[PDB]
């Protein structure tokens, strides 16, 4: 079994080493600040003190940093860039499908083989059957190091070849991850306001998450059937929602919480509505997402 | 099986409550302004009032469940029904702000009338089944006297406090991380319409990171109610990232046309914690700006 080096042992980054060392792979890692590393070599991983160093170790590079500014910084330097040839670079940075493009030109015309990637997964996940990472670019690379992928979850999956797909569909999955986390913000500042036990909020949540979680889905398989008029299955219909909203707009003013957000969701009821579509399923609202 | 309930409103959800309590054995009084609408309760056990007075008389015990809290003021406050509230539990179970249930309290209390105030988390479907959910709050007495009552109208009926408002506080919360879930599958949605991904695809992925997403959101919580807005060793995430890969989102939203609205809500939010030093603190810190900006 090859060689892997790691390049960022932030949260990610050290959850990926992890992974590989309980794999039984010599993991070798490097990060800018040298401090945060040490934890890591007590689990057997051999800390590089120089990017170049984790480079020439092993013939598999995973970066894990920040963004792809960073990514550049280190492997773009002339005392770096030589040591690339033959290497498969493994780019697990969030970025931009354009950044993934740029990156796929770019590691090619210095020799080296890419894939681009994004982890689905906080890092609790990682070396996990459900572990999820999206991986784009040529199959080869991913076909040939299929058992080190596998190290790092049980649903790492090779989605396409046009490197910049991870990052898109990546780009998709944090708007809902966003989506239901501001919800949460939103929901804490409510029961903060209402002195409301947050623990009694976290038991609620554990009891309602199952079905959020359907209505979700089947927000996402009606919208691609086009089925926005409402029927027999439909489960959320635009009507009960906009008069419960209604409710929370109101207790969010009385308490001095910031409605910049909830306004964003009022505005596209309206839109909606204004079109017809009040007693339409909840799908509808995809029709209004537009800027104008 | 004991006591006399009357239910006002026999509407979807109105007809599901008065199901229950004679499934139960409860005689079971009921009324609503469309008389046609509440016969099929008859056929099931319902005694019929022909007004809401004769509801409210024959039963010690008022579940009130119509459209909104100006619906049950225009049915209580009138001079032929105040005047027999004394000495009832009225149970109002319409959906409402804090605010109302503290408005209904003073005036119930006021007229000689004990006092629930309610939230059903269910469809009608659910109500008398062990998963049916009901939030309640206002004076503990009244649902501990009556809790039999309470279990006729699902499993998972919880007296949540004594403050009148938060079964209705609690219920708006609950239902800002549906809608939080739901927009941000709108946002998702839009992101692959834009990009041209299958849809199906997007579906695939939520039925893999759900998980993802509701342990962010346990932690979020379980962390906002001690406090620890510090990253630490067990933080999952941290607000830098975040702010990094959103940049993302954004610079996509503008390049597609997509209304941004809502993302420039989150990236206010986004700013302020970071002005305010917590650019490396976990996502809960952000917890601490979710105040208007004004003053
Ligand atoms: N945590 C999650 O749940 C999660 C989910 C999926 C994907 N990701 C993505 O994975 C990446 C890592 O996130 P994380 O949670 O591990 O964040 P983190 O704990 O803040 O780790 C940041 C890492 O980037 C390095 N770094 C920052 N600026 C750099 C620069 N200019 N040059 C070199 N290295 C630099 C840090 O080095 P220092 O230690 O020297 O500062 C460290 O290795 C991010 O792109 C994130 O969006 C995170
Ligand atoms: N359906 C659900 O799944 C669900 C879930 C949770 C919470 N809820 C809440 O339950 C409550 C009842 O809603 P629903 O689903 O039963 O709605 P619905 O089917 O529209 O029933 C509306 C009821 O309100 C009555 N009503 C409205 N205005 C009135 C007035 N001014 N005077 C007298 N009666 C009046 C109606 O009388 P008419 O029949 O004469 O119109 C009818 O009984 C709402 O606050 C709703 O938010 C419903």
């Amino acid at each position: 079994k090859p060689s892997i080096s790691v390049l960022g042992t932030g949260r990610m980054g050290s959850a990926l080493a992890r992974a590989l060392l309980q794999a039984g792979y010599r993991t070798v890692v490097w990060n800018r600040t040298s401090e945060k590393a040490e934890p890591l070599a007590a689990l057997g991983a051999t800390v590089a003190p120089t990017v170049r160093q984790a480079i020439d170790a092993s013939g598999i590079v995973i970066v894990n940093v920040s963004d792809y500014a960073a990514t550049s910084t280190l492997l773009r330097a002339s005392d770096v860039t030589p040591g690339l040839r033959g290497k498969l670079i493994v780019e697990l940075t969030s970025g931009t499908p354009e950044g993934a493009r740029e990156t796929s030109q770019w590691t090619a015309a210095h020799g080296a083989r890419y894939l681009d990637g994004a982890i689905l997964a906080t890092p609790d996940f990682i070396g996990t059957d459900a572990g999820t990472i999206l991986l784009s670019g040529a199959l080869e690379p991913f076909a040939a190091n299929e058992d080190v992928f596998r190290a790092l979850g049980g649903n790492v999956q090779h989605i396409g070849t046009e490197p910049g797909l991870a990052n898109a569909l990546d780009s998709a999955v944090l708007a809902l991850m966003w989506g239901a986390l501001f919800g949460g913000l939103h929901a804490i500042a409510v029961c903060r306001a209402e002195e409301i036990d947050l623990g009694e909020l976290g038991r609620q949540w554990a009891n309602t998450a199952p079905v959020v979680e359907g209505l979700v889905a089947d927000l996402i398989k009606r919208t691609s059937a086009g089925r926005f008029v409402s029927d027999a299955e439909t489960l959320s219909s635009i009507s009960p929602h906009y008069g419960a909203f209604q409710h929370l707009k109101e207790l969010m003013e009385a308490r001095r919480i910031d409605r910049t957000v909830v306004d964003g969701y009022d505005a596209i009821f309206r839109r909606a509505i204004a079109s017809g579509h009040l007693h339409d399923d909840f799908a509808a609202l995809s029709q209004f997402m537009g800027k104008a």
